[PDB]
DNA sequence: GTCGG
DNA sequence: GCTGATGCGC
DNA sequence: CCGACCGCGCATCAGC
């Protein structure tokens, strides 16, 4: 919060371009922006200084300098103002809705949580369990939920079958104080990069969770992915808890250290760690890690026992999860 | 919108 | 039915 | 300049 005002308004920018604009690269821009500047360790006093910073170009530093100025942006200012715009971003809100959804709807006339209310025979599945727990997933999970929730889904995998391994990833591996969500990794050794030699093994999973009562809704459910809803279980005459979003992703078991590394992210971190691979000769994704040939077509896998092996491949220090909240 | 070559 | 493009999400 | 901007699973659609 060092800089906190400058920050939240280029992150402001950024849902601007993504949702309106529909300029995913610009969406970015002002992302980097934000997250470079975020771990800046000395309150801004120009556009100038920020402007030293890899990700603030010219356009970002002069508004830096009329936030500085003004304590507020013009741009952003006129864009709060205007209508279509607002209901866009607004729409964009719901989990299952995105800028073309949000647009078509504004254009429909849909343009307020009442329309959608009434609407909801236009909704998909997913949109419509968005909408149904639009206030549950605006609301933070503490700590402490997020370990009763990893609890729960530990000891039930372990149930399923005592070979599966289920981690908590994302800002909870981070170390976060509180999550958005829920994302766990699980591996079984029969599920590798080399065979699958049993099947339904998400499933199982998934259904176990769903018959103790943990997983409430399906978002989106196949082989390797699957994205809902869960909730805590709250005692006697006390209030329920808010529901709450879970990704569970299924990796080769043989996979697990770039699949561990993909899911604790951030999001930012992964697109900076794999453009430095690409700089390095490099790809990765969430299985693999390859070299790219002289032609760029990624090669064979390279041996990986540990998170630390990919960052050696790349050149970079050993960064520990807590440290990559970009 | 910002960057490298 | 399929394959490929697109939207949306992590 | 001016191309490049991470990489991928699932849902839904068009075209066949
Ligand atoms: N490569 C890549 N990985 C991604 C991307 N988006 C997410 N991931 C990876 C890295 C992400 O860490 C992980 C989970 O997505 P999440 O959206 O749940 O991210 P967190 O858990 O970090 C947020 Br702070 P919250 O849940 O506490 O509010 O997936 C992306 O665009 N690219
Ligand atoms: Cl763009
Ligand atoms: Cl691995
Ligand atoms: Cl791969
Ligand atoms: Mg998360
Ligand atoms: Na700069
Ligand atoms: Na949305
Ligand atoms: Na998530």
């Amino acid at each position: 919060t060092l800089n906190g005002g400058i920050t939240d308004m280029l992150t402001e920018l950024a849902n601007f371009e993504k949702n309106v604009s529909q300029a995913i690269h610009k969406y970015n821009a002002y992302r980097k922006a934000a997250s470079v500047i975020a771990k800046y360790p000395h309150k801004i006093k120009s556009g100038a200084e920020a402007k030293k910073l890899p990700g603030v170009g010219t356009k970002i530093a002069e508004k830096i300098d009329e936030f500085l100025a003004t304590g507020k942006l013009r741009k952003l200012e006129k864009i709060r103002q205007d209508d279509t715009s607002s209901s866009i971003n607004f729409l964009t809100r719901v989990s299952g809705i995105g800028p073309s959804a949000a647009r078509k709807f504004v254009d429909e006339g849909i343009k307020t949580l009442e329309d959608l209310r009434k609407n909801e025979d236009k909704l998909n599945h997913h949109q419509r369990i968005g909408l149904k727990y639009f206030g549950d997933f605006e609301k933070r999970i503490p700590r402490e939920e997020m370990l009763q929730m990893q609890d729960i889904v530990l000891n039930e995998v372990k149930k399923v079958d005592s070979e599966y391994i289920a981690t908590v990833c994302g800002s909870f591996r981070r170390g976060a104080e509180s999550s958005g969500d829920m994302d766990v990794l699980l591996t079984h050794p029969s599920f590798t990069s080399e065979s699958t030699k049993q099947p339904k093994l998400l499933h199982q999973v998934v259904e176990q969770l769903q018959k103790v009562h943990f997983i409430t809704d399906t978002l989106s459910k196949g082989e390797t992915k699957f994205m809902g809803v869960c909730q805590l279980p709250s005692k006697n005459d006390e209030k329920e808890y808010p529901h709450r979003r879970i990704d569970i992703r299924l990796i080769p078991k043989d996979q697990y250290y770039c699949g561990v590394l993909y899911f604790t992210g951030s999001d930012i971190f992964n697109k900076n760690m794999r453009a430095h691979a690409l700089e390095k000769g490099f790809t990765i994704n969430e299985y693999t890690i390859r070299p790219l040939g002289v032609t760029g077509v990624a090669g064979e896998p390279l041996p990986v026992d540990s998170e630390k092996d990919i960052f050696d491949y790349i050149q970079w220090k050993y960064r520990e999860p807590k440290d990559r909240s970009e």
